[PDB]
């Protein structure tokens, strides 16, 4: 089994207890530890924090603690857009231009391979064309790693993606069939399927669907995702399971209907770590006061409500029943949205260090047999 961690570049900016470097990582967590985000200039991959280079370092000398560790870099993320990808694979020369840049910058900094993240080819902007240029640019990288595995006589450096769970984004951008040959692992982002963008409240994760739902709404849970990217040619050794640390939050049309699906008039009031409107990390959630927890039956997941603050997240238990699941169908273990989301620190939820993603590894049985400081959940 995997378990694919993802560290952010943007987490060291907040404040107090919440405030995440590579030093809070801890090297035995997670079998693959994937850095959000580089970015691109002029067709090439390039830092995009003033002190990447610093963190690349701290981060990549994990491996000197545990050598079995695999280190990838992601490009692209959620607010990168797409013209920069677009530009990129219009072209032979250009997708040349990057793949040669990939491969120089990732062994200069030490990484283990590069983690695809453009959102998405295909949508948001981004032409029809992309779709089977999207396809193109995944079998030049494979083939190039390839190549300079064979060249330099290192172990080859590894190519994954992080792909959308939804069918009118995969549709668009995604020959599944074809890219998962060329891809080493598929991080399948099972999470974002509801949030305050929608009018009534709905799970961030939620892994089946209610009984109520129908239409295309069927399809937006985390089952329905991984059945869709399994039929369409994704082998499931290579399907890794996305799994959040956080939560989406609405403001209640009134504190006295708080069902799923009960009006919402907007975003949660922001957490007060990570300061963002409609999202918590589970440390802002875990231990909220005065609050009523709840589970939606259907979906196998909880939910939380106080006055008119409704938040839909994952715990323990529901990253239980979700592993059960992944192991269930075959998959290649689970990916984690974000190290810094967790309570990595024990200083919120009375759970101890990790408390959300220790459960993935001791469900996946990854927990290191040299362990000490490991807590069961
Ligand atoms: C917009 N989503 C939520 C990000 C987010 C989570 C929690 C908080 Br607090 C603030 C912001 C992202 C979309 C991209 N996702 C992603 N997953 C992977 N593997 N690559 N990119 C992670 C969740």
């Amino acid at each position: 089994a995997k378990l694919v961690c993802y560290f952010t570049n943007w987490a060291q900016y907040r404040q107090g207890e919440a405030r995440f470097l590579p030093k809070d990582l801890d090297p035995s967590l997670c079998t693959h530890l994937i850095y959000a985000f580089a970015g691109m200039t002029n067709h090439q991959l390039s830092t995009t924090e003033w002190n990447d280079e610093t963190l690349y370092q701290e981060f990549n000398g994990l491996k000197k603690m545990n050598p079995k560790l695999k280190t990838l870099l992601a490009i692209g993320g959620w607010n990168f857009g797409t013209q920069k990808f677009t530009d990129m694979v219009a072209t032979a020369n250009n997708r040349q231009t990057f793949v040669n840049s990939a491969i120089r910058f990732l062994r200069k900094y030490s990484f283990d391979g590069l983690d695809l993240d453009w959102e998405y080819p295909g949508s948001q902007g981004s032409p029809a064309v992309d779709k089977e240029r999207f396809t193109t640019l995944v079998q030049d990288l494979a083939n190039a790693f390839q190549q300079e595995a064979q060249t330099s006589g290192k172990e080859r450096l590894l190519l994954s993606a992080a792909v959308p769970a939804g069918q009118t984004y995969v549709d668009a951008g995604y020959e599944v069939d074809k890219i998962a040959q060329n891809l080493d692992f598929v991080n399948l982002m099972a999470y974002d399927f509801h949030g305050s963008w929608e009018k009534v409240t709905g799970h961030n994760s939620p892994l089946y669907k209610r009984q109520e739902e129908s239409g295309a709404a069927a399809s937006l849970n985390v089952d329905a995702a991984v059945q869709q990217w399994l039929q369409k040619g994704t082998p499931a050794s290579k399907l890794i399971l996305g799994m959040p640390t956080y939560g989406r939050s609405f403001t209640l049309a009134s504190s006295s209907d708080t069902r799923v699906g009960a009006p919402a008039t907007g975003s949660g009031t922001p957490g007060p770590f990570t300061k963002e409107g409609g999202m918590l990390a589970y440390y802002e959630v875990c231990s909220w006061k005065g609050a009523t927890k709840q589970r939606i039956q259907d979906q196998k997941v909880p939910y939380i409500f106080r006055d008119n603050q409704w938040v839909g997240f994952d715990d323990v238990e529901s990253f239980k029943t979700k592993v059960s699941y992944l192991k269930q169908k075959g998959l290649g273990g689970a990916m984690v949205w974000a190290l810094d989301l967790d309570d990595f620190a024990g200083f919120s939820c009375n759970q101890g260090r990790y408390p959300l993603i220790q459960t993935l590894r001791q469900e996946l049985s990854l927990v290191p047999r040299g362990s000490h400081h490991h807590h069961h959940h």
